[PDB]
């Protein structure tokens, strides 16, 4: 009996502003003693958006790190690890949200000559919390892509954060691919006419966009074809629209196309940003992971709505996570998902909404293709049923008495820190959590080593990434309860 390869890592979300709005650390002695209570119920570490908006604020490569250094010199001091993420959207900027901070204002400027910067609808509306893929590989700021600017921007975070590197504090290194900093397009923008649980919009209307659609229907033959008309709005069902109700167009060849086309631009996007963040941490002891958005609306009609307009080509007979997955191995990049707290009984029936067996999908994608893969909650809880749904899908096959069990998550983090969580029952709740995810053993510093980051692989096309679709594999069996509940 030795059950120390169950436990499971206990990460912690900092608050969004656990750097100020002007780059500032103000926060540091509030921070300090709710970290007090974190290392109390042994949680192995913290994760907190690194806001290029705060750094790269005031001009290109002009990075302000004076602030973040403060913070990892007080999550070192407090004894935890951290979970870096390369934040590279806007914090907030919906109704009523208390934290905002936009991306780098002298980027935005580049929007008044040239608008489609930004991820457009087809009603011409721009997103402005987040660079179009797009102009990944287009030189229009100030001479730089916005890969390069991502580049340029991990470069001067691993130099200015090299000690906290090598002293093994900063343990992972999330890059943000999209709004919110998942790898998805902002197809449900809840203060600018989405709400749930609409199937949302494709947003790829911006020019440069609707040239790359335009240049590989040419390279198929098809001129002439153009993104879908029969798609309906936001905030339609799929059986509102031709395209995504059940036995409509979204089966067709040009529905085929177009699908394909939008998700692959989000794959070979994560792939280019994933080999330049690759190249960068090389040889240090990181993992790098992508964050992937839990889109559990509409994931039990045919059309899988939802899932399509945020960029995930996800059908009952095509696996849109694990392309992603395949996508990810050569980098030896991990698969950080949501959704791991919620029970499907606990969604409306009007949403068609399958969390759980989404959640089932994504790891078992991940695990498939030897990934290591993490989960956060989607919504803040505090309650025990919560918290065994979280212990569930992090040993879907319960405890190994003996070794390893088969399936694990490498890690979970939680959403978030505040004021709140660290009081009264909240906090004996979650204590306890972090408990039975160690599989009731104590905090260990030296758990999951990582070795120094290799050399992604070597490029795949996309054609090769996508044989992963099919056929599609159901999913890994998972207990129905967790066999370490909370109580
Ligand atoms: O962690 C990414 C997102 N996961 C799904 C949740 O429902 C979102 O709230 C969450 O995003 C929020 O938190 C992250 C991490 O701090 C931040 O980067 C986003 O801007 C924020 O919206």
């Amino acid at each position: 009996v030795n059950v120390k390869g169950n436990y499971v890592q206990v990460y912690v979300m900092l608050p969004l502003d656990a750097v100020s709005v002007n780059n500032r650390f103000e926060k540091g002695d509030e921070l300090r003693a709710q970290l007090r209570k974190l290392v109390e119920a042994g949680v192995d570490g913290v994760m907190v958006d690194v806001w290029w908006g705060l750094v790269e604020g005031k001009g290109p490569k002009a990075y302000d790190w004076s602030a973040y250094k403060q913070l990892f010199e007080l999550v070192q001091k407090a004894g935890l690890k951290l979970q870096a993420i390369m934040s590279f959207h806007q914090c907030g900027g919906n109704v009523g949200d208390a934290v905002n901070i936009p991306i780098p204002q002298w980027v935005r400027d580049v929007g008044t000559r040239d608008p489609d910067i930004f991820y457009t609808d087809g009603h011409g509306t721009r997103n402005i919390e987040y660079l179009t893929l797009g102009v990944d590989n287009q030189p229009l700021f100030h001479g730089r892509s916005a890969v390069q600017m991502y580049a340029d921007y991990m470069t001067s975070f691993r130099e200015n954060m090299k000690e906290f590197l090598d002293a093994g504090v900063i343990v992972d290194i999330e890059v943000g691919l999209g709004p919110a900093g998942e790898m998805r397009y902002p197809s449900y923008p809840q203060s600018h006419g989405w709400s749930f649980p609409g199937i949302g919009e494709f947003i790829c209307y911006d020019k440069y966009l609707q040239a790359d659609f335009k240049a590989a229907a040419a390279a198929v033959g098809h001129p002439e074809w153009e993104f879908p008309n029969d798609v309906g709005q936001y905030n339609d069902t799929p059986e509102r629209t031709q395209f995504f109700r059940d036995n409509g167009t979204y089966l067709s060849e040009k529905g085929r196309f177009f699908l394909a086309w939008y998700s692959n631009n989000l794959i070979k996007h994560g792939d280019r940003i994933l080999d330049e963040a690759n190249k960068v941490f090389l040889g240090y002891k990181v993992q790098l992971a992508i964050k992937i958005s839990g889109i559990h609306w509409w994931y039990k009609v045919p059309s899988h709505a939802a899932e399509l307009t945020a960029g995930y080509y996800n059908l009952h007979d095509r696996d849109g996570y694990r392309t992603i997955a395949r996508m990810l191995k050569r980098h030896r990049a991990s698969i950080n998902f949501t959704c791991a707290e919620m029970r499907d009984s606990e969604q409306s029936s009007q949403a068609m909404s399958a969390p759980e067996e989404l959640v089932q999908q994504v790891l078992s994608a991940g695990w498939r293709e030897g990934l290591n893969v993490a989960c956060e909650n989607a919504l803040p809880r505090y309650d025990p049923t919560a918290y065994n749904t979280i212990l569930r899908n992090a040993r879907p096959h319960g405890i190994n008495q003996s070794g390893p069990p088969e399936h694990k998550l490498f890690g979970f983090t939680y959403l978030r820190l505040s004021n709140q969580l660290v009081e009264g029952q909240n906090y004996a709740n979650f204590k306890t959590f972090v408990d039975r995810m160690h599989a009731n053993l104590p905090r260990d510093p030296y758990v999951d080593p990582m070795a120094p980051l290799p050399r992604s692989g070597p490029e795949i096309s996309i054609e090769m990434i996508l044989q992963a679709a099919q056929p599609k594999l159901q999913p890994f069996p998972f207990q129905e309860h967790t066999d370490l509940p909370v109580g």
